[PDB]
């Protein structure tokens, strides 16, 4: 081991807990929960202020989450998912049948469809976001092929949340995870990543994973460095609960691939 390896994400993490410890969105004023309400601030500025549209997006390190695909979906018309994690996947694909026994993610769709307007209600954002993702893909961001052999076109967005920092062991694998992701992406497409800073690990209940704890310096340099333009950049010193995660704030930027 050392830094959690691949299969220890196949075989160690469970995607109802990591939900359940990081997504349930209490009306308690919890370190999750502000975390949470910023990431959606953010995606939504991005997909619904800026000029952040476009034909396709794969969504990279999905996990077994959606939260960061709610406004997406109101700019894009095909949205690929994908994971690493094989059983991060089949809870989504439960969500996407919208089967009961599926994660509840209406405290969320409902802080969303107020941000945007109230124009729709939640069962009408679910409907939007379940027409959009298109697939379901395995992907592995160490892999110059992160979606292996299967055929897609350049994408207009690649978008990552909590993710990057998770799987790349170090900052070379980090650069290279950058630079594989870029080959998905048409140029002048853009790059959006949200992680965690100086993020050394992070608890789901029991089980510990581990992240590369990257500054802010580090993060611009290895993008830039790696084939892209930074339209902004954004830190905000919100932390999560000490027994969740070590990570000082967190990051979020939006990132034009050279042409
Ligand atoms: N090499 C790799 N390639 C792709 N995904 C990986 C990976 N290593 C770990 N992962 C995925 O890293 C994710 C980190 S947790 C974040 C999940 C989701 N993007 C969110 O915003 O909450 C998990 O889904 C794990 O399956
Ligand atoms: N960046 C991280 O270490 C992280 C935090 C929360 C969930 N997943 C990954």
């Amino acid at each position: 081991s050392g830094f959690t390896s691949k299969d220890t994400y196949l075989s160690h993490f469970n995607p109802r807990d990591y939900l359940e410890k990081y997504y349930k969105f209490g009306s308690r004023h919890s370190a999750e929960s502000q975390i949470l309400k910023h990431l959606l601030k953010n995606l939504f500025k991005i997909f619904c202020l800026d000029g952040v549209k476009g034909d396709l997006l794969i969504d990279i390190g999905s996990g077994p989450t959606i939260y960061q695909l709610l406004s997406a979906c109101e700019s894009f018309k095909e949205i690929v998912v994908t994971d690493y994690s094989d059983q991060n996947l089949q809870e989504l694909e439960k969500w996407l049948k919208a089967a009961p026994a599926a994660f509840d993610w209406s405290p969320v769709v409902t802080y969303v469809c107020d941000l945007e307007g109230n124009r729709v209600k939640g069962p009408e954002k679910e409907e939007k976001l379940r027409q959009a993702v298109k697939q379901v893909l395995k992907c592995d961001v160490t892999q110059s092929q992160p979606l292996g052999a299967v055929p897609l076109p350049p994408a207009d967005c690649v978008l990552s949340t909590l993710c990057l920092d998770a799987a790349c062991p170090d900052l070379p694998t980090y650069c290279r995870a950058l630079r594989n992701l870029g080959s998905l992406l048409k140029p002048g497409g853009f790059l959006v990543i949200m992680d965690a800073l100086k993020s050394s690990y992070y608890m789901i209940g029991e089980q510990k994973f581990s992240s590369l704890p990257l500054g802010r310096e580090a993060v611009e340099a290895a993008v830039k460095e790696a084939g892209y333009t930074i339209e902004w950049f954004e830190v905000i010193s919100q932390s999560y609960s000490s027994t969740m995660a070590n990570n000082e704030g967190l990051f979020s930027l939006v990132a034009r691939k050279l042409s």
